[PDB]
C-alpha cells in the first residue's frame, strides 16, 4: 500500500433495505457495507466515505450523528469509528451526501480527502519494549509491509481472477524488519530504525533465532519482513509464552522488489537447514483467484497461528510478488470492537 485514505470520494452502491427498520437501510460502498438514512442516497450517488479507524472531530453541523460516541484521543474531542452491527446488519464506516460538504464538490471519485478534512487514524498505545532507541529513519530502499484491504480493490480483484495467491494467517503484533545492506545490518520497527539495547524486544528477538548471523551467512542485500507478536504485544492473542519473529515477506533490496512466494520459503528453508531459526507466519493452501470481495472475506475467519484463538485475518501475495493485500476478518473485529 501506501499512505491509508481513510476519507474518500465514493459512488453509492447497491442500495437494500434493512428488515424490521424503516428510518435505514444498507447501502454497499465497494466493498463495504454501511447503515445510512433512508432518503440519504440512490445507487450511484457520490458521497464521503469515512473507513474504519477514521478519528473525526466533534462537529455538529457537518457529523451531528457523530455526537453520541465522542472521546477523548490525544487531546481532542472526537468519534472513532468502529465496526457495528445496527439491527442485524454489519456496518462499517461512515458515508454522507455531497450535499455537507459543497467545499468538496469539485473532487472526483476516488480522491483522497483525508487531508482536506483534517481526518486522522485513532491508533492504540504502542508497547513499552518495543519502543527503544532509534538509529535512523526506516530505510528509503526497503518497503514498508501496509496492506490494502480487499474491501478496496474490487475492480483489481477480478483484474486478478486467475492469478494464482499465496494465503497466510495474519498475525497480531507489530511490523519488524531485519536487514542487511552491504557491511551494516539493521534491526527496525514499522517506523524507525533501532539501536541494540539490552532491554528492546526488536533486538532481542533477532538476536535470539540468530537472524543477524543468518544474514550474514546469505551474503545477499535483503531485508527479512515479519511480525513480532507474543506477551506484551497487543493483547498476545495468540496465547504464547515469550516473544517471536515470524517472516511474511523478503524484501530484495538490490532490485527494489519482494522475493516471490516460492523464492520465499526457499530462503526459509535455507535458514532453518543452516542452524538460522527463523519462523513464518503459517501458511495454507495457495488460491487461485475466482472470486467476489465479500467471498475472500469469507475465508479471513478462521484458526490461527494457536489453532484453538481465531485469527485477525488473511494476507494473500500473489505467487509473482507483486501484487498484495489484506482480508481482516470482520468476525475478529466485532469481537474485539474494545480494545
Ligand atoms: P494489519 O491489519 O495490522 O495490516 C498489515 C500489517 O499486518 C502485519 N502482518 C501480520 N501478518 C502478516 C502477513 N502474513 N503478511 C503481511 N503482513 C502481516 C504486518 O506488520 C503489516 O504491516
Amino acid at each position: 500500500m501506501g499512505v491509508r485514505k481513510l476519507a474518500t470520494i465514493r459512488t453509492a452502491g447497491e442500495i437494500t433495505p434493512i428488515a424490521g427498520a424503516e428510518a435505514i437501510e444498507c447501502c454497499h460502498v465497494d466493498g463495504w457495507t454501511c447503515v445510512i438514512k433512508k432518503g440519504e442516497f440512490k445507487q450511484g450517488d457520490r458521497g464521503v466515505y469515512f473507513e474504519i479507524d477514521s478519528f473525526i472531530k466533534e462537529d455538529n453541523d457537518r457529523y451531528p450523528m457523530l455526537s453520541k460516541q465522542v472521546i477523548d484521543y490525544e487531546g481532542q474531542r472526537g468519534t472513532r469509528l468502529r465496526t457495528a452491527r445496527l439491527r442485524g446488519q454489519l456496518s462499517q464506516g461512515l458515508f454522507l451526501p455531497m450535499d455537507r460538504f459543497p467545499e468538496l464538490a469539485s473532487n472526483q471519485v476516488g480522491d483522497d480527502v483525508t487531508e482536506i478534512l483534517g481526518i486522522t487514524k485513532w491508533e492504540p498505545p504502542i508497547s513499552t519494549n518495543l519502543s527503544g532507541e532509534i538509529l535512523g529513519e526506516f530505510p528509503t530502499f526497503i518497503s514498508k509491509t501496509d496492506q490494502e484491504r480487499v474491501q478496496n480493490l474490487i475492480p483489481q480483484i477480478e483484474e486478478n481472477k486467475g492469478q494464482k495467491f499465496e494465503v497466510t494467517v495474519k498475525l497480531a503484533g507489530s511490523s519488524m524488519t531485519v536487514y542487511r545492506k552491504d557491511d551494516h545490518i539493521g534491526v527496525c520497527g514499522r517506523n524507525w530504525e533501532l539501536r541494540e539495547t539490552a532491554t528492546n524486544a526488536q533486538w532481542h528477538a533477532a538476536r535470539r533465532n540468530k537472524m543477524i548471523e543468518g544474514l550474514q551467512f546469505l551474503n545477499r542485500n535483503l531485508a527479512l519482513q515479519g511480525e513480532i507478536i507474543g506477551e506484551s504485544i497487543q493483547g498476545n492473542l495468540e496465547k504464547l509464552k515469550g516473544q517471536d519473529f515470524y517472516l511474511f515477506d523478503i524484501y530484495d533490496i538490490d532490485k527494489a522488489q519482494y522475493l516471490t512466494p516460492i523464492e520465499r520459503q526457499s530462503l526459509v528453508k535455507q535458514l532453518n537447514d543452516n542452524g538460522f531459526t527463523v519462523k513464518h507466519v503459517p501458511i495454507l493452501d495457495d488460491l487461485e483467484l475466482n472470486h467476489t470481495a465479500e467471498q475472500i472475506l469469507a475465508m479471513a475467519d478462521g484458526p490461527s497461528l494457536n489453532k484453538n484463538v481465531k485469527r485477525e485475518g488473511l494476507v494473500f501475495k500473489r505467487l509473482d510478488g507483486k501484487f498484495s493485500f489484506k482480508a481482516i476478518s470482520n468476525a475478529y473485529l466485532e469481537k474485539h470492537k474494545d480494545r
